[PDB]
């Protein structure tokens, strides 16, 4: 396994972070804790999970299946990096009653009891903000974190769909005070979207945070999507991100001339996506996101793939990056 | 004429700002000056230039037509809210001597002093960054400003051409000093290009920045770039952004829909792509950029123009816009 | 004379300040200097002005009548700490241009320099913003101050028509980054209009400002209008402030009182009003307005009077005020 | 016994400091306790140890050692300075996993509760970073070892084998936001290496911390190991860093020109060491590391020694330093 | 000619720095210029100098050199990063009078004043400690500095044969108030002596500093001394640094080694000298001192050497370095 700094902290990760989204509707809790045994085989030490994941009637389930996991005994919690989320509606689906979502201290109160407690553990090792909240002001947001790393119920605090010009506001207001500021920024970024280049990633490496991409197949659509597209079984590229982009013509096209591409060259279209993350600058490493252990094993040879420089040239002809700003609409 | 406050500051401008980029290479000092008069007698208080504008063997040359014209007297200096930039190559076009372009401490003093000489005058009141220059630090930038407000060579400094995330380390750092940070931003915005509003737009209102659009018409090509096409007369829209959009048969008929669009409602396609500035939240006013006196009292027409709903709807449909991050591109 | 400090600096200041406002539209120039002759000989050391007094096409008289004044040599300057303010428009009465009025520092930079000339002097003692600029932030006053503080060219800042809360604010903001805050509040205050009470008085002296009051005899109304209605001449109390109280039956029989209970006691009502603001907690002492020389010696017999606990709540009787906030309107 | 301040803080300590790194490995666990009960009535005060001492499968055992003396009881605890160290791999002796080494937050939470577990006490007087770490920022470190000062787990900070940049660094990292800094730097010096005085040393003694010196005989080797290198027993100085020394001819001489001098002199070698090291500017004391009860007698006549100007020259002759960098390079 | 920046600024410099201690006590005026005319012509901008150097009688000579060469016009001035020096007695030779040598903030004041006289300028780019000043605090010296960046006689401020800690020390405090801190450090460095390597160079690289080698051939020892050992000329290897080291057998041994291995590779020692210094990570480049023009172009050629691993590690066997500190001395 390859390690990194996360950012510029003193915290040492493995350069895949076993994403745990699909753990409760799509992968049942025996199979979960197995990917995770197989995670920590294979040298992962960095576990991403939120509260809400579970879904609908059910969440808090994803927290619940670590929870029996860590309470299996033999380190498993010494030796995980564990991060989860607060932002998302914990009640019922829909509309929630006021600050029972987003970033008030009090709501940051309530959720991080209730993930710890769902995850029988003292502390979490990366407490992640699931989205900007443009209505809380960052004096009330890292009074609330600080009294939870005083409490020692968190160590570092993370950011996740943020804009940039968030982190360097977040990060120069927790410094003024002496505060450890924003440790890394959890955004969508992959082949088929890469418009956090624009900003997101700038200025996540210039205040020194690590850099993690959710969906880093795009929804399992960089998976080998058309390829299985008439296959059953309870795969997400069926659904939601990956099924939409399927019906429409030009990205249809892409995934296409992707697939076809990496067809030429004998190398699996999950693993090439995973890969192609690993050589951006300044990204730590994508969140994969397993459905079963052998697309664990999957991930872990993605991480020993060199890509070529040809085949890195006729990726971004496929998938062209708009690069930073300004220069990316203006010069 | 319609005033407001420069984002956060106590300076009032006019909510059309003269951009003079045409004064000399375009139009002539002659016509350059009365376009000056003009826009004092309808009440435009602020004018934008720059010391490269007159381009190549003639860079410095705008300057030099703004400083003939102060030099008339009739308190014409004293009225007029002077914004020029600092970071362009004033020698021979090409390579730059090291530290003779961007925005180390020796050049923004060599710059500072060639301008105010050029102009004829003894203070800049917004002295304005041309690009953000990503290997000059923002303790280093603050010191030379610095040294020019004390000195009282400089009242305020301004951006062009930033990333968000540059304006919000630049105004953090700015604060922790108690200096007056960025008091505007002056970007790319226009019907044509709206991706300022990912992240730039944003981060400018957060920190009470003034945002003034350059190119409001995208260099001429929504002024009525396919009527005009076939037209003599020494036109931008010819030339440059225009012409090179006019050749794709896309951009060409996005605009074809704009000025169509246009004739039906009994509006100037140049005036509404200024009175859309108008409407944009955040947005001090575009920098209207006539070659003619004529074009400039229809730009002071566009001011007043109230665009219905219909049209607004309508134009959104034709030039859509991003909104902001992270929502642009992830949820 | 009695002296006092200017608040919690170490600025000594007779508790008598001249008041020049009549300097030019009411009193002309040879009785203005014989006003000053026997203010400097009386050992009043304090002059207020200001850029607009004069009024209409003759803004800045009173300035040149002082520039005059000191021009007769005598170490009078070396002894008068000299007072002018920064706000009002200096152009043609009617609207003003933009930044020709109010406190950016752009509108700071043109005023203090004209300011300077025409009171033919290289540094202002105290140079006082007219009234609070809601639209102007103290990070950019007090650069601009500050540029002049470094420049030799003044001494002290202080405030006029200010909020209590405006006060707190711009000390504060001084005190972050090492400068010396406003020194003075010169505020409306007299036995007609008491609300200064209320929280700019309390402000005022929680921040350690010396109090100087303004109109104290309310532009004549306290200085026997009613005795003096039939007589004609170009007396202030007959227009103005004092004319439209008197046309007001309450007011009017309010300042019938006053005079009939001073006729009782054998006390000037001109001299009772000055040492009742020198009886006030916080109060530096007023502003005199003479208009004649007589109207000086007065002044000084007001100094020197001790008012009785008797008439003292006999004018609290009819003059009632209301104390501070929250108890002057809550509890 | 001799006292001193420790660097520049309140703490006071005695000039003899109990190194343990000996008891368990080489001492066992009732003569162990019967050197620290001799330490205590000699008037040491002040204990080293650390987490990883005991070594291989026996890392804790040290600290162990120490938690069942002080359960011992008779107020052993309330007399002993007790420091321990942070930054060693806890688990099996090869390749930490990830966080289970250096100084992340991640690895000081975890570290200094394994430590008061095993020490039997409810807080560290000293807890030191056993080894610079590059890659954790300071303000990480400082918010780590601030949640332990506030929750009463540890009363100072120290460090050991650190860069004197790094010492400066950190205090002014420290400062910044008013916490204590390092008090103390615990490094490498002795007769035979004299390098701490380049920088380390100077940079201690600038910023007030205490500097104890560990392996002030260079692992037995100062002690008289020539003359006893045919002794048997489990001796420090038959192997590890005594042990290369004496085979390498040319440091060997070295040790024979030692020995030589204090045989003509009537002095002991291992008291001669520590005696020096009390005479060198800056330095608190050494932590002597005796093997047997009468190694520490010996050492606390090592305290009350004279070292005459003729041992003091000699020895500087034998032994020469470098001084303080730059002159000790450059000029 | 290679480009970089000068460690974290928005300073961008030559790799080579045109050192100017011969000119004028080695190299006469008239070549001196020639060299320079060089310099600008192979596109070397960074030039050092110091106050005293011309020595003895003729202390200043080298700035006036300098001053009759920008006086030539041509835009040679505007061209250069001038850096020149305070700290050296300009007096007599001898024992300094108190503060006319070292740091204080009366010595900074009439050392500036005379080497800008010297240099005929009105501002020097660079101006840099020769030396540490142990007994001047960092509060009076940034306030020295200051007062010339605020007066625009200075841009920047760089340290001369510091130690790591005093770099770290220095930069800390100026940050503290707004104050860019050192920008660069000019050490001792090259081959022969390379302990800058323990902290000098670290700390440098830790605050951002460029790194600039002076004496980089050690005087003349690098570039072929004993090769030319019986040759005349006025060539510095005949005296000082280098024939003192020659006089050496371990010293010589060593140069012969360098000498020896490099006739086996067609490769100039004077030329690999230079080359190896910029492949040291952290270093600007070397301060080049060329007697003649002839040697200016050798080093111009040396900036385009590329070293092979093979010779890179036959260097490192005739010439070890340290490395960083602690490890360079503990573990
Ligand atoms: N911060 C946020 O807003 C956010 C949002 C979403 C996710 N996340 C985090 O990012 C993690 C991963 O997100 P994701 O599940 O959407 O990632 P993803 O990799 O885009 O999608 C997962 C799907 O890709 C396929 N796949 C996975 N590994 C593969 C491999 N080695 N080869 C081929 N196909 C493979 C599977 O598709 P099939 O099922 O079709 O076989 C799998 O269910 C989540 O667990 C969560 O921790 C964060
Ligand atoms: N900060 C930067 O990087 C940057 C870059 C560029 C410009 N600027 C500033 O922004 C200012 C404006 O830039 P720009 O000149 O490109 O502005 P623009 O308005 O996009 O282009 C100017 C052209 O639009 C046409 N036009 C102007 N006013 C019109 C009207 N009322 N009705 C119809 N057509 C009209 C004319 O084209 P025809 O000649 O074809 O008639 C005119 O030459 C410049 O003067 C400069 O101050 C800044
Ligand atoms: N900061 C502000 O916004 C502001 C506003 C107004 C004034 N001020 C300052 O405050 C100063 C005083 O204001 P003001 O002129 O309105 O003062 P005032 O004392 O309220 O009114 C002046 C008038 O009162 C009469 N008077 C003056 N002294 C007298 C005395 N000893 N006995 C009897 N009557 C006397 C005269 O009225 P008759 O002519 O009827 O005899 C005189 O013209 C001004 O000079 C100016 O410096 C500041
Ligand atoms: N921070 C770090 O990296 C670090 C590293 C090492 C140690 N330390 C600390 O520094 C302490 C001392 O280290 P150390 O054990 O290596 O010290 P040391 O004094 O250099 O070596 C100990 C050995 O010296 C001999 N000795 C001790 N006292 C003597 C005396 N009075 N007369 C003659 N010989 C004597 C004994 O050797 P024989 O057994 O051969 O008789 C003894 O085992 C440790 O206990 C530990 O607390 C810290
Ligand atoms: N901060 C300080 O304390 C300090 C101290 C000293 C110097 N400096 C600065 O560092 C600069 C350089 O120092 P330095 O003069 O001692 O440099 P140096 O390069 O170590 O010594 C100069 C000598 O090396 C020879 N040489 C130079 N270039 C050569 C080449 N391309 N090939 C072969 N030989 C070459 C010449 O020796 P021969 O005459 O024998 O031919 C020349 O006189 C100085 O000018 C000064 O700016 C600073």
């Amino acid at each position: 396994m390859e390690y990194t700094q996360l950012g510029r902290i003193g915290l040492k990760v493995s350069r895949l972070v076993l994403g745990t989204m699909n753990f409760g509707p799509t992968t049942d809790e025996a199979e979960s804790h197995a990917i995770m045994d197989a995670a920590l085989d294979a040298g992962i030490n960095f576990f991403d999970t939120a509260n809400v994941y579970g879904w609908g009637e059910n969440k808090g389930r994803t927290e619940e299946i670590l929870g029996s996991w860590f309470a299996q005994g033999g380190d498993r919690r010494d030796k995980v990096v564990l991060a989860t989320k607060v932002y998302g509606n914990m009640g019922l689906d829909g509309p929630a009653w006021p600050n029972h979502d987003k970033l008030s201290a009090l709501n940051i109160r309530r959720s991080v009891d209730a993930s710890l407690k769902r995850l029988g553990t003292d502390h979490i090792d990366l407490y992640q903000f699931h989205h900007v909240d443009r209505d809380t002001p960052w004096d009330e947001i890292w009074q609330a974190m600080d009294v939870l790393v005083r409490q020692g119920k968190i160590l570092y605090v993370g950011s996740s769909n943020f804009a940039g010009w968030n982190i360097a506001q977040a990060n120069e207001t927790a410094a003024r005070h002496g505060r450890l500021g924003l440790v890394s920024e959890q955004c969508l970024y992959n082949l088929c979207e890469r418009r956090a280049e624009m900003e997101v990633v700038p200025a996540a490496r210039e205040y020194g945070l690590g850099v993690i991409a959710w969906s880093p197949l795009h929804g399992g659509l960089l998976g080998g999507a058309i390829r299985k597209e008439q296959e059953g079984g309870n795969r997400r590229a069926a659904s939601g991100r990956a099924a939409d982009a399927l019906k429409d013509p030009q990205q249809r096209e892409q995934i296409q001339r992707y697939e076809d591409l990496l067809d030429k060259h004998g190398l699996e279209p999950g693993e090439v996506a995973l890969a192609w993350l690993l050589t951006r600058p300044g990204v730590t490493g994508p969140i994969v996101g397993p459905r079963t252990a052998d697309q664990l094993a999957s991930a872990v040879r993605a991480a020993e793939l060199t890509l070529t420089d040809e085949v890195l040239t006729a990726l971004d002809e496929i998938f062209p990056g708009p690069g930073p700003s300004p220069e990316a609409f203006a010069w």
